């Protein structure tokens, strides 16, 4: 039974990887206005 705050901060760096990813993919997108 771990659903808490404490248990949530392992999937952290899972997390973390798809914020880095979105941010990316988007940031590339949004430099593909002038192409």
């Amino acid at each position: 039974g771990s659903m808490n705050a404490p248990a949530r901060a392992a999937a952290k760096t899972a997390a973390d990887a798809l914020a880095a990813a979105k941010k990316t993919a988007a940031d590339a997108a949004a430099a593909a206005a002038a192409a």
